[PDB]
């Protein structure tokens, strides 16, 4: 027959090659193959053609481009014009616009303050010869919800960028993030830190099991690690041992820690400290879970902490004679052999010499028996002739947890060897079956394979030989493409072939091999396999050095070798504080892994398959035997799988798919350098390697990493690995000390002076004290006798400092000569500069307690101008030179307004309810994030469908007369919800106001309301709810009537007429009642009178209530906010507080927004309380979406909202800015829509703050000013 | 906003009964069966709770 | 796991309309010792006489 076969990796990634493989045989050279790549809808057509002769197997190398959406499903249709035949055949297939990877490698570990964050950020196509591309934003979002730093919408030339950003003195500290994002929304992270601390001289480490089991009496552990040059340290040493989840109640003054023994020691002056344990005393049994611990050491004559949480998620196992199998087979089949290597060890992880098995298969009902060879291995085999489904187990002992399983409560298990394989469904009855080298993989090398085919018939007609076909994929592309043959026999079935195929680079870390072969009779085989290529590199790479050097050797260099034309990442570090806590994701496995789509591999969520209407249903079928028997559906191994698996796609009408029927539904010398940062920078790699000059820092001794990668476009990327370089120095003077004291009070330093050397020297260390300081000693009049190797006597000390800032202190050793007492000679010649004196740094506060020093003032030009002047200045008790403040400048909606508004976008399912927090709180998301102008067409018009879906969802569930009930329909006889009804007009008032709705929902609700009303009272809730929290309040109706007159008055485009005033006349009842009391809860009540007369404009009364509010403060330290008691008179409950939703984000909004309502426009004082209250709903809400309840989170949303649409306008974005102060210092600003928030981190010289501002142009801004100054002179 | 509610069943007299779940005419909804409005201080309602 | 082991000792099975019924009630723990003074709560229910 004529044969085509045309292999295509089922994604289509864009800006860079498509190399999918293609065969054609038998019949037809004068054929055009051609896969056509068309977007019907409209019209896209990226068509491929190609053409070749038969029995050849070609690739065709073409690419995809940026597209109309995102990631996209593609019907490629593959046509092959012959000279006598046609064919046509469709599929569907996907295109991502490629979503690239980037990211960042921050410096360093851990940082200190003053310091410029410097950083780099990557990115590639999938051909990882590297992509030159625009960005976006490369910006630090501070970690309080807001933003620092910022570069932006530059692009990548090099293929790299590198950055900088010196940090204060006096900065925050903690969690930090090089945030990033790709245009078309994708963005991540890559999170780090700022804290303080104090440095280390060296590191060591544990030895322990990571894996203990349950038939133990003891631990192998030990304590064993490196120093300086991975030198000898003397100290002390001590573990940190426990077991968890004993009976304590982890509260009540209990602890969920079980056992802990205790293991100290001393510090042996050779290799490593050993202290082992027994395992009795643990009970490593049912419920005492997991070995959770750390090992912490001092060393002598500087007093350190060491702590490290790792070797901690043990396998205290259940399974004990774990084996398992290495070499599998698969598949099974009626006309082979198969048989698999099989090892066996367990628990520690050792195999033992010589110990039985049992083996069993099933149906081929077959029974033996082995035992091990030097690690298990046994290739067992079974002749196959048998029904269809296999099933296979071996053991050593029975099924069964044989000692005391009927008990419950043990603690133990043992393994059961299972693996199961399908057949091929082979109608050719042939198929082929490999002796792959399933284990682990050498690269940059090859090995030779053998597999085992087979020939039915061998030629039926056919033609004489065959050629055997593979394809070396990659990553879900194509790597390389290959083929091979021999003569045949006449008709025979052979087996033996052997392969050996590159394994230089340029593919996946998978050998997902298949190699098939296919005949011209409407036939097709081929065997998948799949391999571990372990970490392989178009461009290896490493970094080297000549070898390492001392103190203060100054001089350094490098050795990389890499792609000759080609820019990369070259760090170096003083791997002190890298050595004391770790990177994290950074070698070559995390270049790969960060990969999106590491092994495509399987069709994904979208597709299912092609289905074929191969539909066999005979009414009988005539299955001839002695009794007849109808179709069924099977589970079997297919070809069509064999290519699912592997991932790609062809386009042929073989013998692939099996007649399995359609369903018939039934038929009836030193000089101290700054570390900190050793390298950080790009030599480039020229024809014979690259060449930095490095440069050693003197005046400390300590620790060194290589961070490393590279790019080119000419041999694609690589990964080099640590360099480190232990300095050392025959003689150094090592000055150690706390790091967190302050001028105002005193301290001590132990500088020791070591030696290593075999030679014993008397030496007394000094000093070359200060004024910054104030140092003299304890212990200087003692005569050190000598110092052997290793040899560190230490003398007490006592200081303060008295300078401020960056400060550095000193410390002097120098062997001496020719007073030969206490060794047996000394000579004292070290180097020339014998002497070290090394000036290592600190950073030091002023005197005591800085305290919280604030305020909150905003104002907002509209169509003018606006300015102020206050003062930031209270001296009172005063100290010199400690003052230190500082204001910030920007917006207010776009700080931490993203995830939550991005997130709460959603799609209906439930009763009424929750039917309303399914539809509702959408709407003020979607005005919040119109407001905020980073929208979207498309969330919006699928909002449209949330939007009717929900809203009729709704009326599922409301009442036959207008009302609104959970429940409604099928319950015909009922009355509505009050409360609810409340939040459904106000709602429908929105969301009317953004799409249209009928009137008659608005008109027949808002009379509902109406008539609930009877002569005079205010009315209470017909208490008919699901849920107490759906409704955040507390069931009074005094706070439920003025929810109903702030929701029927906020009266968005359409009319509110009679309901809504006599529910202001009742809250000025409740309020007489209330006022003339003193408690109503002290916020709750009287906060919603203020928001109720606001939107009404009771501008007294108001005024009143608020302002009683504004006494009864309970403002944070940085913004402001709102309490019911929290100690609440009647007693209170257990979890969450039950009968109480504690409703704070509704209310404190419901405090929020009484103040910025007036129709024209309120006092500046309400948006600057608008904003501290603002500060604090954002600082209140978490990572998910929305707040603790619907309540709270639609009112929240809509008060930010409307906040927003008063100090938002589209045009209006011209806010221009000065300060004015006298002392020719101040500042100009300015705040537009596309430099719309960036923080200006700016602080002030002047003791007081004397800074007259201004502010003109369009729109507002948020600016929070504050001080840190320090206290306490005597306090006798 | 009256209401008739103890923490229990609650009724007295002669027998165990939750408030006797009634269905039957008061005079509130006297005043609804022709068609006006007024106001009233006065006890006119039955005591549903 | 029960603590704070008071006791009814000289209680009243039954409560009529024209009667005071006072239960002299006990209160002990663990040892078999009470606090000398520690407040309670007596909660009348349906008189929510507390
Ligand atoms: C929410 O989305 C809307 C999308 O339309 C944003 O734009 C608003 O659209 C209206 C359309 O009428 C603008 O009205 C304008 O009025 C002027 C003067 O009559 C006229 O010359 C324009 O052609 C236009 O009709 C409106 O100014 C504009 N902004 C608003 C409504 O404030 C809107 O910005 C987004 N914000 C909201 C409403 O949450
Ligand atoms: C202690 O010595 C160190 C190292 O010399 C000082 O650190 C730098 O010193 C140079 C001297 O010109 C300054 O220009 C730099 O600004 C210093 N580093 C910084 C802060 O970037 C350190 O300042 C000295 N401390 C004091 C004040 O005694
Ligand atoms: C291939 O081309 C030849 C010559 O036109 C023709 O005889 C043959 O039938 C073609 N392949 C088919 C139709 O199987
Ligand atoms: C447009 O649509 C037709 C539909 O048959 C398709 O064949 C063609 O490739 C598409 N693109 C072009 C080239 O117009
Ligand atoms: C480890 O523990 C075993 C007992 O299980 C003990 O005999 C041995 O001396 C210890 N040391 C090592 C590493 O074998
Ligand atoms: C294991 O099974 C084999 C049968 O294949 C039997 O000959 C042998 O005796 C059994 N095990 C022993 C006791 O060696
Ligand atoms: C396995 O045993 C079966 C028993 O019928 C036999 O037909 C087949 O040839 C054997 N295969 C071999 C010898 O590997
Ligand atoms: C009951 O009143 C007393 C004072 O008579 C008081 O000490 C106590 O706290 C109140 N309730 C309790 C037991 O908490």
């Amino acid at each position: 027959k004529p044969q085509y076969m045309v292999l295509v990796p089922s994604l289509l990634h864009t800006e860079t090659t498509e190399k999918g493989c293609v065969l054609l045989s038998y019949l037809n050279e004068t054929v055009t193959v051609s896969a056509s790549l068309e977007s019907v809808r409209g019209n896209r057509s990226l068509f491929t053609d190609l053409e070749a002769e038969n029995d050849v197997l070609h690739c065709v190398a073409f690419a995809v481009p940026k597209s109309s959406s995102n990631e996209e499903v593609m019907f490629l249709t593959v046509q092959v014009k012959g000279p006598t035949q046609e064919f046509k055949k469709r599929t569907t297939v996907m295109v991502k616009n490629e979503d690239s990877l980037v990211f960042v490698q921050t410096d360093k570990s851990i940082y200190k303050p003053g310091q410029t964050v410097k950083f780099r950020v990557v990115s590639m196509d999938e051909n990882f010869h590297p992509l030159n591309e625009l960005i976006p934003l490369v910006y630090i979002q501070d970690p309080k919800g807001n933003r620092i730093a910022q570069w932006q919408s530059f692009q990548l030339e090099g293929g790299l960028k590198q950055f900088s950003f010196p940090l204060s003195s006096e900065p925050f500290q903690g969690s930090y993030k090089v945030v990033v994002q790709k245009k078309s929304g994708g963005r991540t992270e890559h999170p780090f830190t700022v804290e303080e601390f104090v440095l280390p001289k060296f590191e060591v480490q544990v030895t322990v099991p990571k894996i203990i089991t349950i038939l133990e009496e003891e631990m192998n552990v030990s304590v064993c690690g490196l120093y300086t040059y991975g030198k000898p340290v003397p100290g002390h040493v001590t573990v940190s041992i426990c077991r968890k989840y004993s009976d304590a109640s982890d509260c009540h003054g209990e602890d969920s820690q079980a056992f802990c023994e205790k293991f100290s020691g001393q510090l042996n002056s050779h290799g490593c400290f050993y202290q082992q344990v027994k395992t009795k005393v643990f009970q490593l049994k049912r419920k005492e879970y997991e070995m959770k611990l750390h090992t912490e050491a001092q060393i002598q004559e500087e007093g350190t902490v060491v702590e490290l949480t790792g070797r901690q998620s043990s396998e205290i196992t259940r399974t004990i004679t774990k084996l398992s199998f290495v070499k599998v087979d698969s598949h099974f089949r009626q006309g082979i052999p198969f048989f698999g290597q099989v090892r066996l060890v367990d628990g520690k992880g050792v195999p033992i010499p010589n110990k039985v098995i049992f083996i069993r298969g099933n149906e081929a009902n077959y029974y033996s028996n082995a035992t091990t060879d030097e690690h298990g291995l046994v290739q067992f085999s079974i002749n196959t002739t048998n029904v269809m489904g296999t099933s296979l187990t071996v053991r050593v002992n029975y099924k069964d947890r044989s000692p005391c399983y009927g008990y419950q409560w043990v603690s133990e298990e043992h393994e059961e060897a299972h693996h199961t394989a399908y057949l091929v469904f082979s109608p050719s009855k042939s198929f082929v079956h490999l002796e792959p080298m399933s284990h682990e993989l050498p690269c940059g090398h090859t090995q030779t394979v053998q597999a085992h085919y087979i020939l039915n018939g061998g030629t039926l007609l056919g033609l004489k030989k065959l050629s055997f076909y593979y394809l070396i994929m990659a990553k879900g592309g194509i790597v390389r493409t290959g083929t091979h043959g021999l003569l045949v026999k006449q008709e025979d079935m052979k087996g033996h072939f052997s392969i050996s195929i590159p394994v230089k680079s340029d593919i996946a870390p998978v050998a997902r091999l298949l190699i098939y072969a296919v005949l011209p009779t409407g036939d097709v085989i081929g065997d998948s396999a799949k391999y571990d290529v372990e970490n392989c590199l178009a461009n290896k790479v490493d970094l080297s050095f000549s070898p390492s050097q001392s103190l203060p050797a100054s001089h350094a260099h490098l050795r990389v070798t890499a792609a000759p034309q080609s820019v990369c990442a070259l760090r170096a570090v003083d791997q002190s504080v890298l050595l004391m806590k770790p990177d994290a994701e950074l070698s070559a496995s995390s270049v790969y892994n960060l990969l999106p789509e590491k092994d495509l591999t399987g069709f994904p969520g979208p597709l299912n398959d092609q289905d074929n209407e191969d539909c066999i249903n005979r009414h009988n079928v005539y299955i001839n035997g002695i009794t007849y028997t109808p179709v069924s559906s099977t589970n079997e191994k297919d070809m069509y799988s064999f290519l699912e698996d592997m991932g790609l796609k062809a386009f042929t009408n073989s013998k692939i798919r099996k007649p399995k029927m359609c369903p018939q539904l039934q038929q009836y010398t030193v000089r101290k350098y700054f570390p900190e940062t050793w390298i950080w920078d790009l030599v480039v790699v020229n024809s014979a390697g690259v060449a930095e000059v490095g440069v050693t820092v003197p005046d400390t001794i300590t620790e060194w990493k290589a961070g490393a990668f590279c790019l080119s476009e000419d041999a694609g990327l690589g990964i080099s690995s640590t360099a480190s370089l232990r300095a050392f120095q025959p003689f150094f003077v090592e000055l150690t000390m706390p790091y967190s004291v302050i001028r105002g009070e005193a301290f001590t330093l132990k500088a020791t002076v070591l030696n290593y050397l075999p030679k014993c020297i008397r030496v007394s260390v000094q000093l070359e004290a200060s004024p910054a300081f104030l140092a003299v000693p304890v212990e200087k009049e003692q005569a050190p006798h000598c110092i052997c190797a290793n040899g560190r006597q230490t003398v007490s000390w006592a200081v303060t400092p008295k300078s401020l800032g960056n400060v550095n202190f000193t410390v002097s050793a120098e062997a001496l000569e020719s007073q030969e007492l206490c060794g047996t000679e000394v000579p004292s010649v070290p180097e020339h500069g014998r002497k070290d004196t090394v000036i290592k740094p600190l950073l030091v506060e002023p005197e005591g307690l800085e305290k919280e020093t604030t305020f909150n003032s905003l104002l907002c030009p509209s169509g003018g101008e606006v300015s102020e002047e206050l003062s930031l200045k209270l001296p009172p008790n005063v100290v010199e030179e400690s003052a230190r403040a500082s204001v910030s400048v920007l917006g207010d909606i776009l700080g931490s307004a993203m995830q939550n508004t991005q997130n709460l976008l959603q799609m209906p399912y439930g009763c009424g309810e929750q039917n309303m927090v399914l539809f509702a709180p959408n709407i003020y998301v979607l005005d919040y994030l119109n407001e905020t102008q980073q929208l979207t067409p498309e969330i919006k018009s699928k909002a449209i469908g949330y939007l009717n879906t929900g809203y009729q969802r709704q009326l599922n569930y409301k009442h036959y007369d207008g009302s609104y009930s959970t429940f409604g329909e099928r319950y015909g006889r009922n009355q509505g919800n009050t409360w609810l009804t409340a939040f459904v007009l106000k709602t429908f008032a929105q969301a009317r106001a953004y799409i249209f709705i009928d009137e008659a929902h608005i008109t027949q609700a808002l009379i509902w309301l109406s008539q609930r009303q009877k002569d005079n009272g205010c009315f209470r809730s017909s208490g008919s709810l699901l849920n107490n929290a759906i409704k955040g309040g507390v069931e009074d109706e005094v706070t439920l009537s003025a929810y109903i007159t702030i929701a029927l008055l906020e009266i968005p485009l359409t009319v509110t007429h009679p309901v809504v005033r006599n529910a202001l006349f009742c809250l000025e009842s409740a309020w007489k009642t209330a006022q003339e009391g003193d408690h109503g809860s002290h916020v709750y009540t009287k906060a919603l009178l203020a928001y109720a007369f606001a939107l009404a404009g009771n501008q007294d009364k108001r005024k009143e209530v608020l302002k009683s509010l504004n006494e009864e403060a309970v403002k944070k330290d940085n913004s402001v906010h709102w309490e019911r008691p929290q100690k609440p008179k009647a007693p209170v409950g257990h979890f969450y507080e039950p009968q109480a939703p504690s409703a704070e984000v509704e209310m404190t909004s419901y405090v929020l927004l009484a103040y910025l309502t007036a129709q024209p426009a309120p006092t500046s004082e309400d948006l600057t309380s608008a904003t501290n209250i603002v500060k604090w709903i954002t600082k209140q809400q978490n990572a998910q979406g929305g707040f603790s309840s619907t309540q709270d989170t639609v009112v929240a949303l809509h008060a930010l909202s409307k906040y927003g649409a008063a100090t938002f306008t589209r045009t209006g974005k011209a806010a221009q800015v000065t300060i004015q102060s006298s002392g020719t210092f101040s500042s100009k600003f300015q705040v537009d829509n596309n430099n719309r928030l960036l923080l200006q981190q700016v602080s002030l010289p002047e003791l007081p703050g004397e800074y007259s501002m201004k502010v003109t142009g369009e729109g507002c801004v948020y600016l929070q000013t504050s001080l840190k100054y320090n206290i306490l002179p005597e306090k006798e």
